[PDB]
């Protein structure tokens, strides 16, 4: 038969999203395939919200793995522990009622990396395995690096050698030891998503491609390495770029409104909470605050109402609109990889306030080696960190380099892909890889 491209999301954090966002794309540019969409029924929902959806993909809900009479422990993790568990079976099943509808056997195995048994399905298919990595080339490096990086550092910890460099693998000379993220030399070793992540890493090297949000120009040794140990590797982003607040922002001054999120996972905790509004309300900054409803009871009394007339705290923006909007003149982020290349689309100035995962290794990125955000004193928001951040960005000059900084960057990533880009000419590539019918 002609092409059924199964595709497996990871239904937490931002993850579905762009892996539909790329599905969309590859089900226009191949027609003649078929393409079923397989995540929980929550995940779907949200991310299928509404008529421009290609014929050719059809969604499938599959198991969010928790047991009928299940109580939760209340662990961190606990949901994807469930789901991954058993996420084997409940993909296997997706996969067999979509064969069914269609009529044709699964010809290719598109996945989140995240999810690495996928290599495994796709050898028992006799299909070609193509993992979407959906962050940036640095942590797809360090992954891939899992064991060399552990031999050479140890796993009994690195107290005392927080601030040494990772300057033995290749593209990562800036990036220190504590940047890495948790699973690697540090953090509980031992965890299901520690192993799944370190599996993966080994696996990953198997793939027929492995495909990124990202172009080959952002770090040309990252990218030679990266084809080094990879069968083919696929830059074929940025995809920003190729695909109540702005009624309120219409009336700001150009470059004079900070904007603040922490992602999908996120919230800082209460003192760091107690620090930004104090930021905001000593500066008396205009602001938009993303923040989910349930922290609210974090801010601290009066906040709301002495902030009211310039300021707004809502549970969810329009986030890449914001970003685009001419009035926002800062970004306080926890350095999310999506996150990033909107307020590089919207040219505006990083704030970096990473957690977990990815994020140190972008916040490295950000403030040491493309120069288009700063750092916060300690890692940790404070009232006079804060303050001097926006200053150095909305005031002083500081804020014009790196506006001129991400301005050269953004045109770099256009001609990524645009006519005869990179990123194009790699799409085209990943085109006619699930375009392949089954062997
Ligand atoms: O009020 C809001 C808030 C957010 N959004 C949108 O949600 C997305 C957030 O993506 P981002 O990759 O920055 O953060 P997050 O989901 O925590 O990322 C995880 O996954 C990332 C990629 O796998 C990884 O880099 C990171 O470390 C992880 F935490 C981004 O597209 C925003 O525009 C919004 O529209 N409105
Ligand atoms: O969604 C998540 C995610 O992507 C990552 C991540 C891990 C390693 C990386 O290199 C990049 C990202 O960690 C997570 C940790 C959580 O506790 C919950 C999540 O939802 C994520």
């Amino acid at each position: 038969t002609n092409p059924h491209v199964a595709v497996l999301a990871f239904p937490f954090s931002t993850h579905a999203a762009p892996l539909l966002a790329v599905v969309r794309r590859l089900a226009a540019a191949a027609p003649h395939a078929v393409f079923s969409f397989f995540s929980t029924s929550q995940s779907n929902a949200s991310i299928f919200h509404d008529h421009t959806m290609q014929c050719n993909i059809k969604s499938y809900d599959i198991s969010d793995g928790v047991p009928e009479g299940y109580v939760f422990a209340g662990r961190p993790q606990e949901d994807i522990e469930l789901f991954t568990r058993a996420a084997p079976e409940s993909f296997r099943q997706g996969m067999v009622m979509a064969v069914a509808e269609t009529g044709r056997p699964v010809s290719c195995l598109v996945a989140d990396a995240f999810i690495w048994f996928a290599a495994d399905m796709a050898a028992e298919m006799g299909v070609a395995w193509l993992p979407f990595w959906t962050a940036g080339p640095n942590s797809l490096s360090t992954h891939v690096y899992i064991d060399e990086i552990r031999e050479k550092i140890g796993v009994s910890g690195i107290q005392g050698r927080e601030d040494e460099l990772l300057n033995f693998i290749p593209g990562m000379s800036k990036v220190r030891f504590r940047d890495l993220q948790e699973g690697i030399v540090f953090g509980n070793l031992n965890s299901l998503f520690s192993r799944m992540l370190h599996r993966m890493g080994q696996v990953l090297p198997k793939a027929t491609a492995v495909f990124i949000n990202s172009f080959e120009e952002l770090d040309d040794s990252l990218t030679n390495d990266l084809k080094s140990k990879l069968k083919t590797y696929l830059n074929i982003g940025p995809f920003n770029l190729i695909t109540g607040c702005l009624q309120w922002l219409k009336e700001r001054k150009p470059t004079s409104v900070v904007y603040i999120s922490f992602g999908t996972v996120t919230t800082p905790p209460p003192a760091e909470v107690v620090a930004l509004s104090e930021a905001l309300e000593a500066s008396r900054v205009p602001f938009i605050w993303s923040l989910r409803d349930k922290a609210r009871v974090h801010l601290p009394e009066g906040f709301l109402e002495k902030t009211r007339g310039y300021g707004m705290v809502v549970p969810w923006a329009p986030q890449a609109e914001v970003l685009a909007h001419e009035a926002v003149g800062a970004f306080v982020t926890h350095c999310g990889w999506n996150s990033l290349w909107e307020s590089v689309a919207g040219g505006v100035p990083l704030i970096c306030r990473p957690f977990f995962g990815d994020q140190r290794l972008n916040g490295r990125m950000v403030e040491d080696v493309l120069e288009i955000g700063v750092r916060i004193e300690g890692g940790v928001f404070t009232k006079s960190g804060l303050m001097s951040c926006f200053d150095q960005i909305l005031s002083q000059e500081k804020g014009k380099k790196l506006r001129e900084n991400l301005r050269a960057l953004r045109e770099t990533a256009d001609r990524a892909v645009g006519p005869k880009g990179s990123s194009t000419e790699n799409f085209i590539t990943l085109v006619d890889l699930v375009s392949k019918p089954k062997d």
